[PDB]
């Protein structure tokens, strides 16, 4: 029928890859192809011919076919040898390739992989593709599944920061980035050692530095160890106080929903003098917000609070600001945004009024003319599956929702924003998942601020695409920091705007 009964059916499955790259880097998978079964003992050999344009070949210094017994979704050496394969030089010019079935080894997983060259442009145009034609074993062709084609767009930086298995780690979640004033990139991750699941499952956080720009990246490093389920730590929001010093919070111990009063999820907060390198032992904050120890009776019986991850904003007087999403009743699943913020580097904190009700994972940036606006992930698809906005003159104390801001939709996600100035003209940069309704295609938006009007969106990785943050470097690039993948690796992308929109 569809299946027969004559023999054993040999059925080949073939990716085309979508994953950004960037010049000089090695061994870029272009094609995936998987054997449903192994060669078969009697097998002498596989030839696998393919196709690769000009344009693709004028870019790359070499060709490979990798044979691994893993079926894996990055490029090979982001595993870092977790991995093992086997590499297989082509010369670039060609367009065909054999192996012997005692080489192949009785693996199945064949990679058509590339060093790319120094490329000089970078515009949308700019990607490279190949295609698979044929797979024969023993001269005889086997029929091709093509399930996607290959696209893989260059950007000026594109490096996977932390992948599943790094470390010892099964998964990684909830990308923080910071620029420090002195140039230095601070990369922060929920290192998820059993599985992807949030608090209260145990989790650590784990950070990695950059002193060139994001062009290499220290080893990783635990900053805060997760004791057991109920006992870890996770969701890091980072920014740098006007005396300098980094500052991180998060949030530790039991889940968002199971939080109570007497037995809360706490935040806590640490502090580095030394661009990263070193950090403070987790101080709990929690007492300025909820619970039993807050000295605000209106909010002793408030049930919960967490600031989003990702980054917080220093105002122009100082004023240290993140948003916390707080649970103030047992009976419904529902979070009210209020400022969490400091006037004295750290050592007190207070909560504004009350900023939006119902949201979720909130942000903030700085406008031109000084007020604050907040952007508040839809959580619930409430209204029209839209992303909430909000806004503050008086430096963040009080708030009033600004739908003239609204006009993206937010299949509810975390996100950032960047206040840019493009052509003479003041802009708002937004990256969310477009979805729509799923966390699907990573993607830029700009919002005009003068003609209160969002652009189309830019999709900067296509596929599976969660949280992002962004941050601006010192020389006009932009850091994008997404999570990427269904089994989710934590990517810097690096871009000036030009590239995505111009
Ligand atoms: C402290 C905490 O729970 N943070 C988590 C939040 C909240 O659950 C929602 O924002 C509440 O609505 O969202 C995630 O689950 C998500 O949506 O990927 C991941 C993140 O770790």
């Amino acid at each position: 029928h569809h299946h027969h009964h004559h023999g054993s059916m040999q059925e080949v499955t073939m990716w085309g890859d979508s994953h950004g790259v960037a010049p000089n880097q090695v061994r870029r998978t272009l094609v995936k192809v998987a054997l449903s079964e192994s060669l078969p003992p009697g097998a002498k050999q596989i030839r696998i011919g393919f196709s690769l344009p000009k344009e693709t070949e004028e870019k790359v210094t070499a060709l490979y076919l990798l044979v691994s017994d893993s079926l894996a979704v990055r490029d090979l050496p982001d595993y870092k040898g977790r991995v093992s394969y086997d590499s297989f030089p082509i010369s670039k010019e060609d367009r065909t390739t054999a192996l012997s079935a005692d080489s192949v080894a009785g693996r199945r997983f064949f990679y058509l992989a590339a060093d790319i060259g120094p490329v000089a442009s970078f515009s949308r145009s700019d990607t490279l593709t190949a295609r698979v034609e044929e797979v024969a074993v023993d001269g005889r062709p086997l029929p091709l599944k093509e399930l996607s084609p290959a696209s893989r767009r260059l950007y000026r930086g594109y490096e996977a920061l932390f992948v599943p298995g790094d470390g010892g780690s099964r998964n990684y979640r909830i990308p923080a980035i910071l620029k420090t004033a002195n140039g230095t990139l601070i990369a922060m991750a929920d290192r998820r050692k059993y599985n992807q699941t949030d608090l209260p499952e145990d989790i650590d956080i784990v950070m990695r530095r950059s002193t060139d720009g994001g062009k290499s990246w220290s080893d990783p490093r635990i900053i805060v160890q997760g004791e057991g389920r109920n006992h870890g730590f996770g969701d890091v929001a980072l920014v740098q106080t006007q005396a300098g010093k980094l500052l991180m919070i998060f949030v530790g111990g039991v889940g968002l929903w199971q939080s109570t009063p007497d037995r809360p999820q706490r935040t806590y907060i640490s502090e580095s003098r030394d661009e990263g390198l070193t950090w403070s032992p987790p101080r709990d904050i929690t007492h300025f917000i909820f619970g039993k120890d807050c000295a605000d009776p209106g909010r002793s019986r408030w049930l919960a609070s967490f600031c989003a991850s990702g980054q917080g904003l220093v105002l122009p007087s100082g004023r240290i600001t993140f948003v916390a999403a707080i649970r103030e009743s047992g009976q419904e699943y529902v979070l009210n945004n209020y400022v969490l913020y400091s006037d004295d580097e750290g050592d007190t904190w207070q909560l504004s009024d009350c900023a939006y009700r119902r949201g979720d994972e909130a942000k903030l940036s700085l406008m031109p003319d000084g007020r604050v606006l907040m952007s508040i992930r839809n959580q619930g698809r409430q209204e029209s599956r839209q992303r909430f906005f909000a806004l503050s003159s008086d430096d963040g104390l009080t708030w009033e929702r600004a739908k003239q801001f609204e006009g993206i939709h937010d299949p509810g996600c975390n996100g950032a924003m960047l206040q840019v100035k493009r052509n003479g003209r003041d802009q708002v940069l937004h990256s969310l998942p477009l979805g729509p309704d799923g966390r699907r295609d990573g993607a830029v938006y700009l919002f005009d601020h003068v003609s209160g009007r969002w652009s189309a969106p830019v999709v900067v990785n296509s596929g599976s695409s969660a949280y992002s943050d962004m941050t601006l470097l010192a020389d006009g690039t932009i850091g994008y920091f997404v999570e990427e993948g269904d089994e989710i690796s934590l990517v810097f992308i690096r871009f000036v705007l030009d590239d995505l929109f111009d």
